[PDB]
């Protein structure tokens, strides 16, 4: 009750609950950088071939099918590929890497955009045609001497992320770019008619890592949100720590 305990027990929680939240923006970070550093020295290891071994079919096919297979394995990705202006595809795939025509790459996202940006293009969550599993695909332009070669795929099961973030300490939980939950340390939160407007709401009236007071069932919580690319990232808890 005294105004002084309640204040002490409030700042506790919120220093806690803080940390937990960073906690879990760390997790998604460092997924997305070991992701981004590995596509780039993917690409190195591409770009410095010599151009004999680039700018024939078959040479692509045993030169960098190789590379493709190798990067692949030592980071289990489900897809490692190139897609040149042909159309066509290099694609090393869990189950050597085949030159694939039937892929329809151009009207791919990872492909287009690769080709408007200098950097590493990170797709949202999707279902990847080839294997049905959902995967964040990182892609990249690859340019030898200026000249491009084509774009370079990895996709990662999004389910990795998933699993790294549900395995964090705190009642921390995450959405997508569309404010659709996306992981989640209790399972439950996952359910798709969860209404999450409450929380989703004092995080817009509030800010990143603005920690805030909410109502369920007519009881009191506590939480806070930040933006994590474009993830929301969040954290809730009882308020009983501060009124019981
Ligand atoms: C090669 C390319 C078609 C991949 C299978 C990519 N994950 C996609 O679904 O667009
Ligand atoms: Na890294
Ligand atoms: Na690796
Ligand atoms: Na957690």
């Amino acid at each position: 009750i005294d105004p002084f305990t309640k204040t002490s027990l409030y700042e506790s929680t919120l220093k806690n609950q803080t940390d937990l939240l960073k906690v879990t923006q760390s997790t998604v970070e460092d997924f997305r950088s070991t992701n981004q550093s590995f596509t780039r020295a993917l690409e190195k290891d591409i770009a410095n071939l010599p151009y004999q071994s680039l700018i024939t079919e078959e040479n692509i096919i045993n030169n960098v099918g190789p590379i493709l297979k190798y990067y692949r394995h030592s980071i289990n990705a489900l897809n490692v590929y190139l897609g040149l202006n042909n159309g066509k595809v290099l694609l090393s795939q869990k189950s050597m890497p085949e030159l694939r025509d039937d892929l329809d790459i151009k009207t791919k996202d990872w492909y287009q955009e690769a080709l408007k940006t200098n950097d590493i293009f990170v797709t949202p969550a999707y279902l990847d045609t080839v294997l049905k599993q959902y995967v964040i695909t990182y892609s990249k332009a690859i340019y030898k001497d200026g000249k491009i070669i084509g774009v370079l795929g990895v996709d990662i099961p999004s389910e990795d992320l998933q699993n790294l973030v549900a395995k964090t300490p705190g009642n921390t939980f995450l959405f997508d770019q569309k404010n659709k939950i996306f992981a989640a340390t209790n399972k439950e939160l996952l359910n798709p008619s969860i209404d999450h407007s409450p929380v989703l709401n004092a995080y817009k009236l509030n800010g990143d890592n603005n920690f805030f007071s909410y109502k369920l069932n007519n009881e009191e919580r506590l939480g806070a949100c930040t933006k994590v690319f474009a993830y929301t990232a969040c954290i809730t808890e009882s308020a009983d720590i501060i009124n019981k």
